[PDB]
């Protein structure tokens, strides 16, 4: 699964490599760091918000885990030969993303749909839709980067069907969300908005990222897919869970949860 992948086909230069090791490094240490602060921040939480809360924290490991697997295995398939970092086995692929991306999309989903007041026959049924959408969109997209270096065609094709996915699940998303805003306490109707469209941007890189092998297909068009992936885990899983996690507190607050209005 990994001589599928473009990282396979280059040597990279010490500086190239160790940039790619700190950047997934770094992203351990920035998603374990905020699970602690999604862990302090659960008690000042109402019961009826406090799920929010809890699945940023499955986010957080979840995504540490696999960065913190992606940067061993990234060190264990390269050694530095003759002034270059060379390929030595095959454990390093970016399936594994795609595989967190299973998990961690219905999780991020669900905190939204939860701040968003959604409750009973809705809350089922919209989430339902989201993740029969979602996991579409990850299976044709996984399926595509597959052929990443043998067939570009097909990976344009499969990255097409993808996007339909994407699209229909952003307009479900969007719908609830301009639906549901005058719902929502504390003045946070106007924050989920913004909210909403810190998804766009954060969710958008990733279809950029997976379209490097098209556009750079070399060693540091690898380097910049990493630096995508990398902005995009920390807008679309750190800096949403915290703003999901302040709609959650403000709601609570004007809910008269006091934990919240006393913090
Ligand atoms: C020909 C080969 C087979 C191709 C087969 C794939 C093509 C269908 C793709 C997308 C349709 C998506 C439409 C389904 C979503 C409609 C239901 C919905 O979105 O409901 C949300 C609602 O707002 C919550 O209550
Ligand atoms: C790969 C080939 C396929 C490419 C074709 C792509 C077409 C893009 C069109 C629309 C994007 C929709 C973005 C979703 C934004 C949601 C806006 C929304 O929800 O509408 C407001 C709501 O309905 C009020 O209640
Ligand atoms: C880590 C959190 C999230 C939400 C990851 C999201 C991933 C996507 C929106 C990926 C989308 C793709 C599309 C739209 C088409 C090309 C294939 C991709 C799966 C990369
Ligand atoms: C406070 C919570 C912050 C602590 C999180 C950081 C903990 C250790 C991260 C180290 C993991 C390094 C992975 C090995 C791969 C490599 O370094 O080459
Ligand atoms: C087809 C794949 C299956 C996906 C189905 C999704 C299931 C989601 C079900 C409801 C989510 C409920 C969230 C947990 C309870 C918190 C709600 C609350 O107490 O306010
Ligand atoms: C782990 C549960 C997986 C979810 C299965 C049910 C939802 C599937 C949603 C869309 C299926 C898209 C079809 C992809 C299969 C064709 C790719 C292939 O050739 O193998
Ligand atoms: C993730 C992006 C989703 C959208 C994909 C856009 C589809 C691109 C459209 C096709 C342009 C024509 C393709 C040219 C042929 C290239 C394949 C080949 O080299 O054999
Ligand atoms: C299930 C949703 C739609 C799947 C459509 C599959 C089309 C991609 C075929 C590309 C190929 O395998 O040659």
């Amino acid at each position: 699964n990994s001589m599928k992948n473009i990282e396979s086909l280059f040597d990279y230069s010490a500086g190239q490599f160790e940039f790619i090791d700190h950047l997934l490094t770094m992203g351990v240490g920035v998603h374990f760091a905020a699970l602690i602060f999604f862990l302090v921040v659960s008690q000042f939480v109402a019961p009826k918000y406090r799920i929010a809360t809890a699945l940023s924290c499955i986010v957080m490991v979840s995504a540490g885990l696999i960065l913190n697997s992606q940067a061993v295995m990234w060190t264990d398939a390269y050694a530095y030969v003759d002034g270059s970092y060379q390929l030595q086995d095959l454990t390093f692929s970016n399936g594994y993303r795609y595989v967190n991306w299973m998990a961690t999309i219905p999780c991020l989903l669900l905190q939204l749909l939860i701040v968003l007041n959604l409750k009973g026959k809705e809350l089922f049924s919209t989430a339902t839709w989201l993740i029969l959408a979602a996991w579409g969109m990850i299976i044709t997209g996984y399926v595509g980067q597959l052929y990443e270096v043998d067939d570009i065609a097909q990976l344009m094709i499969w990255g097409a069907v993808s996007t339909a996915f994407f699209v229909v699940m952003n307009w479900i998303v969007g719908t609830k969300i301009f639906k549901n805003r005058a719902t929502m306490l504390g003045g946070t109707d106007s924050t989920i908005t913004k909210v909403f469209w810190l998804m766009m941007f954060a969710w958008t890189l990733y279809p950029i990222a997976y379209l490097v092998p098209a556009f750079m297909n070399n060693a540091d068009g690898v380097v910049l897919r990493q630096l995508l992936f990398t902005i995009a885990d920390i807008s679309s899983k750190v800096i949403y869970g915290l703003m999901i996690t302040y709609i959650a507190i403000q709601q609570s607050a004007a809910a008269g949860y006091v934990p919240a209005q006393q913090a």
